[PDB]
């Protein structure tokens, strides 16, 4: 199936996926002195105060942490965006080294790793249909450096132990989103994809321009996990980050001079 390694990775997305080489592919390199300052961009709206944490699940890419999105709870709105969009999960990507996991890059920089709070546009009533549009979905990305711990990220940390492979779940409820954010929402954006298969060029793209810290201890627990299903040979997870695709005809804006 598709995977991160020599025959089923990124370069081979696009014999069972053909939009891999599409005009709106993410992620993208970032270049600072390109990205104009837009002065019509709107603060971020990043409304978290009532988000319901479901479940994490291993699934056999990355881990998800899903969120009940059936009301208007979790919601990011204003920026770049017209109208409201649901949470509905967030997830990772990583490196094996603290080198390399992000998937956008600033300047060609590479973060040790990148989060992605994925929400859908509510004018389409659900993610299915939404991500069958244009502006169906707004992804927050934020870089995650190693340094001091992130207090807010370590329930993640601690859970992952009980979900090492592929198909595993377990409970999540009561986490808070809001711990994994960074001081400033200064913020990049652009029209781009989801970054694993189906590829659907459905996202607009909002990256934070500040990183978040967290310690070599919590990216350790990250690289523990296992692309592999229960009993099968031990492949870690890691590496599980795409990389920077042709910007082809976009624009990337930034809402900070
Ligand atoms: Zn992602």
């Amino acid at each position: 199936h598709w995977g991160y390694g020599k025959h089923n990775g990124p370069e081979h997305w696009h014999k069972d996926f053909p939009i891999a080489k599409g005009e709106r592919q993410s992620p993208v390199d970032i270049d600072t002195h390109t990205a104009k300052y837009d002065p019509s961009l709107k603060p971020l709206s990043v409304s978290y105060d009532q988000a319901t944490s479901l479940r994490i699940l291993n699934n056999g890419h990355a881990f998800n942490v899903e969120f009940d999105d059936s009301q208007d709870k979790a919601v990011l709105k204003g920026g770049p965006l017209d109208g409201t969009y649901r949470l509905i999960q967030f997830h990772f990507h990583w490196g094996s080294l603290d080198g390399q996991g992000s998937e956008h890059t600033v300047d060609k920089k590479k973060y040790a790793a990148e989060l992605h709070l994925v929400h859908w546009n509510t004018k389409y009533g659900d993610f299915g249909k939404a991500v069958q549009q244009p502006d169906g979905l707004a992804v927050l990305g934020i870089f995650l450096k190693v340094g001091s711990a992130k207090p807010g990220l370590q329930k993640v940390v601690d859970v992952l132990d009980s979900i090492k492979t592929k198909g595993k779940s377990a409970d999540f409820t009561n986490f808070d989103p809001r711990g994994l954010l960074p001081e400033s929402l200064d913020y990049w954006t652009y029209p781009g994809s989801l970054t694993v298969p189906p590829l659907l060029e459905c996202v607009t793209w909002i990256v934070l321009k500040e990183p978040i810290s967290v310690s070599s201890e919590q990216v350790l627990k990250f690289r523990k996990l296992n692309f592999n299903g229960e009993g099968e040979p031990e492949e870690l997870m890691v590496d599980n980050w795409r990389p920077a695709q042709p910007l082809k005809n976009r624009q990337i804006k930034a809402s900070f001079k």
